């Protein structure tokens, strides 16, 4: 499969320290037709940041709307990215679930008018320390995943992400086994209800803490084919989380 | 009170589209000293009409965070917003409170943040058809406004807008003898809360459905300072609404 590796800028950035970073990013030297690097910055940055990074790099959105043009203030619909040419769109971020009330209904209406635009997803799910302590985090994966898994009709344009909320912003760490196994299990899901060769096809992100230290060991297992990074994405160290997956 | 007559966009629009639209209104000529008129598009837009439309039109965004900027995946910050010299945010519309949970505590804390950040914010609020047959429209109007309006320090750097959610997409229709009576009792709320002279600086725009047809009936009405414009507003005719305010 081919290796992903996102920046989720989250609700960060300034005029001036995003062409401080996407200058740091543009000299990293990497074949695009070899790794998929995206970059998601804030909606109201996105102009900004698409003009800035080369074109090697590509981008994206934090979240779309389920509902199409219309009376829906304060959202963007996947027509109007289709409009931009806006390529990708995270969906079900645990902190839009955390947050915004966002229900696995939400995530499956927002990847079907996703894929109905021509947008490519890049969607989150993961338990909670709760459902995790109480053996429950394959059921609730499971779960997470057949709300939209059915929706894919190209496996190429929808990547999974595993995120392990009981090791983010918490002092917890998951291990890269860990990771590994819960990774594995999400494959097989996708074999099981889609079929093998496009549970060998997809590519499933790991979205918990990556960094410069970690992401070797991480990117290594055989079910982890690149990852969601947030703050870390921030950084112009960046690049070397990049380089691991080259 | 310096009048006050605002597109709200929602979600529609195309880069063409846009294009077709601001050249029509950059016909009207009309003088930004004497009367405020502003233009909210969608976030990924705002670039672009930002610079398609002339200077005499302000502009602002249809939402904003109740959060400063960190781990919020796609929300956008007032500080983003103040960066990006965005003027003015839309606050509290009837439809995130519709469809996005959104709640009077999160109003406030929108308000605070975006004050905070020397945004000028235009809060909506109003109550449900059901509230009004219950006669409950005071009650309810006075507890969405108190839940906010101890915030409000500079009286021109915070604009209100009445939404009769009763008579928005529900057959029925709202009478400008209706809405300047429940103006004039939105202002002697501000007046019992505030002070006499904020209330009689702060503009009370009316966010019922308007149009060519109904645009001077309702500027006519002393309490009634201009309006909240929805679907009126993406049509060149949305001009002539501008210019009932002149």
């Amino acid at each position: 499969r081919k290796y992903f590796v996102a920046a989720n800028w989250k609700c960060n950035g300034t005029l001036e320290s995003i062409k401080s970073l996407t200058n740091s990013f543009n000299n990293l030297d990497f074949d695009p037709s070899k790794l998929d690097v995206v970059v998601f910055p804030v909606s109201v940055h996105y102009d900004h940041t698409r003009k800035l990074l080369q074109s090697k790099f590509s981008t994206g959105i934090q979240n779309v709307s389920k509902f199409g043009n219309g009376s829906y203030t304060g959202e963007v619909s996947a027509e109007i990215a289709k409009d931009l040419n806006i390529e990708y769109v995270i969906i079900g971020h645990f902190e839009r679930r955390k947050y915004f009330h966002e229900t696995d209904e939400d995530v499956r209406e927002k990847l079907q008018a996703s894929l109905k635009n021509n947008l490519k997803a890049v969607v989150c799910f993961g338990e909670s320390l709760e459902q995790r302590e109480q053996n429950k985090t394959i059921e609730v994966i499971t779960k997470q995943v057949k709300a939209f898994v059915d929706l894919i009709d190209n496996f190429d344009n929808v990547i999974l992400v595993y995120e392990p909320l009981f090791a983010i912003g918490t002092g917890k760490t998951a291990t890269p086994e860990q990771a590994q196994l819960v990774h594995k299990e999400i494959r097989k899901i996708v074999k099981d209800t889609c079929g093998e060769k496009q549970a060998n096809q997809i590519r499933i992100l790991y979205g918990g803490s990556v960094n410069t230290e970690n992401c070797s060991s991480l990117i290594q297992q055989e079910d982890i084919d690149g990852f969601l990074v947030g703050n870390a994405s921030l950084k112009e160290s960046f690049v070397d989380i990049i380089k691991s997956a080259m």
